[PDB]
């Protein structure tokens, strides 16, 4: 609608990567990220290959992003142990801001305060009976990976990857959010490598939906799929999901600078504006925060050097 079906984008360079603090992180990777009156919020992975946890980091311009001060979320009650890919929003029913991610089930923290990297609670779970059946079932030699919740006025959804090529989506009521979710419907199924991870689902101002999901095209390389969806339940229409007419791939994201990645791997666009449990973007300014790496690096995925940056979105349809 005010969505182009063919995507075209302008990349940074690779802004934001680990700190010499001693840490041993590899890759800092897998970003939410939020604005508010001029400053972004950003949480994102860290990697390496003894495990996962989480990083919180602020900065206003773009530019600022390379020094910003790392914040890392093993100093909250959240604490050491396994999480990923985390995703940040406020949850007007609560007065509270969530952080999702996962630490081997669907996991989220609380914190009346996103300016507080120490105020984020230990983990609570969204399927305390553990691995749903149906994820069992399906997940193969896969992991179950990259949590992501959109409500809408009624019910607010959890969708997670398999690596395996589920897309996996459960529900509760607005009111009961975070409690009672149910056992989850394959929302949308693949093969593994064309709908492989990282999801993102947002709300449209004309009411209709956006679902991103991560791939590893025939160069091996990463690039993003799109559909839209009149209901965050689907059915999905495609958008850009093929490698001639991707979202985002490596020929259609230009480079200001050198070309210092091949992959355009797990992201989220900026929310600015209402920064709440709708999941709202404007499709008229569209920027997209991600991950990249050298595309000569190989070895070990947990070691692998991911840095980030941002591709802007160039031919806006509004
Ligand atoms: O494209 C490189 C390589 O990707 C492999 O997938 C990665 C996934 O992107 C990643 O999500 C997953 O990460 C898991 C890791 O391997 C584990 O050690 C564990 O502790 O947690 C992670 C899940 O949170 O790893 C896989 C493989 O490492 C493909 O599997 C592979 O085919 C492909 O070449
Ligand atoms: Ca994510």
């Amino acid at each position: 609608s005010d969505l182009p079906t063919t995507w075209q984008w302008t990349s940074t360079g690779p802004l934001v990567g680990p700190k010499n603090d001693g840490r041993g992180i590899a890759g800092i990777k897998d970003p939410t990220i939020i604005l508010i009156n001029g400053t972004h919020h950003v949480f994102a992975s860290t990697a390496q290959s003894a495990g996962y946890n989480l990083v919180y980091f602020t900065f206003a311009d773009w530019a600022d992003a390379p020094n910003a001060t790392f914040y890392y979320l093993d100093q909250a009650p959240l604490g050491t142990g396994y999480r990923a890919a985390p995703q940040v929003f406020w949850f007007a029913p609560h007065k509270l801001w969530y952080l999702v991610y996962q630490n081997g089930n669907a996991a989220y923290s609380t914190n009346p305060d996103i300016n507080n990297p120490k105020g984020w609670t230990a983990p609570k779970v969204f399927y305390p009976d553990g691995m749903p059946k149906i994820i069992e079932q399906n997940i193969g030699e896969g992991y179950w990976v990259d949590m992501w919740v959109i409500c809408d006025s009624a019910s607010c959804h959890l969708f997670s990857s398999d690596d395996n090529g589920q897309l996996y989506r459960s529900e509760t009521s607005l009111e009961q959010f975070p409690n009672g979710m149910s056992q989850p419907v394959i929302a949308m199924q693949d093969n593994r490598n064309d709908l492989f991870e990282a999801a993102c689902v947002y709300s449209l101002p004309d009411g209709k939906y956006l679902l991103l999901v991560e791939a590893i095209g025939t160069d091996g390389h990463r690039w993003f799929r799109s559909w839209t969806a009149d209901s965050i339940r689907g059915p999905w229409q495609g958008l850009a999901n093929t490698e001639q007419n991707p979202w985002a791939r490596s020929n259609n994201v230009q480079f200001d600078g050198d070309v210092w990645t091949k992959s355009i791997s797990h992201g989220e666009i900026i929310r600015d504006g209402t920064v709440d449990e709708k999941l709202l973007i404007d499709p008229c300014n569209i920027r997209f925060m991600y991950q990249g790496m050298d595309p000569s690096a190989g070895g070990e995925y947990n070691a692998l050097p991911w840095r980030l940056g941002f591709i802007a979105h160039n031919n806006p349809a509004c």
